């Protein structure tokens, strides 16, 4: 059953968006006794999260959207003490709900790139109701969401077609890329997200650099890698949706000057999928398994995922292939 997809890709590839999608389309958890032990940890980190989003409202000027949000915030420090016990009185529950919903607290979390946020601070508050329920048991995902920053590798469990997946997000930015070896073990198939819109955008790592050309480079290092020969490679041209818009104005020539093709979503987006697959040293014996995708659209990540899963079955099985 264990697939364990890896999420590789250039920065801003949208790999993070793919992670949240699994929470929606899929829902699984099977370790109820183990989860109860964690229950203190879940309620704990959640209070630590919104408190971050709150104090950031000070150091960055940000008023609460509604005047009413005053007093609810002050209360949070009081009821929060019970949350350390792993208990959640409903009064603690709604008080948090009013804050995260706020038009102004949302002003902070968009800003979150500056102040440190808890790793899970979104995933928890977004589902704050389900955790609130009496004698709540953490989902098997909830346990993984636990802990202070350190591992640098987000975990995400979900069971599709009765097989347990373990997606492992890793930051696209070059600083994060060195971390990637930790996830290499036990992988079934890689998804290599790549933003088609990047064709004009420059990396934050280097404004001179073309973001797309950067994707072509590290992608070669992975697909060619001897370690991955056993593992399926599956390209994921992310953000096909916004790309059809931006192409209408900007020429593709901003990335591949040689290009002649029309400003159409087909000739344009498809042209990249040509240049990428060409990198393969082993076209004779290795299939790229490309798939256009739109992480922002849950409807599109879903039907596509159904196809990719089938390839994992017929191809991958039993202790990383051999026996």
């Amino acid at each position: 059953r264990e697939v364990k997809l890896l999420l590789l890709g250039a920065g801003e590839s949208g790999k993070s968006t793919i992670v949240k999608q699994m929470k929606i389309i899929h829902e699984a958890g099977y370790s109820e006794e183990e989860c109860k032990q964690y229950k203190a940890v879940v309620y704990s980190n959640t209070i630590q999260s919104i408190i971050a989003i709150i104090r950031a409202m000070g150091r960055l000027k940000i008023d609460f959207g509604d005047s009413a949000r005053a007093d609810d915030a002050r209360q949070l420090f009081v009821l929060a003490g019970a949350a350390e016990e792993g208990f959640m009185t409903a009064e603690l529950a709604g008080v948090i709900k009013r804050l995260w919903k706020d038009s102004g607290v949302q002003a902070c979390f968009n800003r979150s790139r500056e102040y440190q946020l808890n790793d899970s601070a979104a995933y928890y508050l977004n589902d704050l109701d389900r955790i609130a329920q009496p004698n709540y048991i953490p989902t098997q995902q909830d346990v993984l969401r636990t802990r202070v920053k350190t591992t640098g590798i987000v975990e995400t469990h979900f069971t599709f077609k009765d097989l347990h997946f373990k997606m492992f997000d890793v930051g696209g930015q070059r600083s994060e890329r060195k971390k990637w070896i930790h996830c290499f073990e036990g992988v079934a198939a890689i998804i290599f997200c790549v933003a088609l819109s990047d064709y004009d955008l420059v990396l934050a790592e280097d404004e001179e650099m073309n973001r797309m050309h950067e994707s072509m480079k590290l992608f070669d290092s992975i697909c060619n890698n001897k370690w991955f020969t056993d593992t399926s490679i599956i390209l994921f041209l992310n953000k096909k949706d916004l790309f059809e818009e931006k192409i209408k104005k900007s020429p593709l020539t901003i990335c591949y000057q040689e290009y002649a093709g029309s400003n159409t979503y087909e000739e344009a987006a498809a042209y990249i999928q040509c240049q990428f697959e060409d990198l393969n040293k082993r076209k004779d014996t290795k299939e790229i398994y490309t798939h256009f995708t739109c992480a922002t659209d849950t409807k599109n990540v879903q039907f596509v995922f159904d196809a990719v899963t089938d390839v994992i079955i017929k191809n991958n099985l039993k202790d990383c292939g051999l026996f």
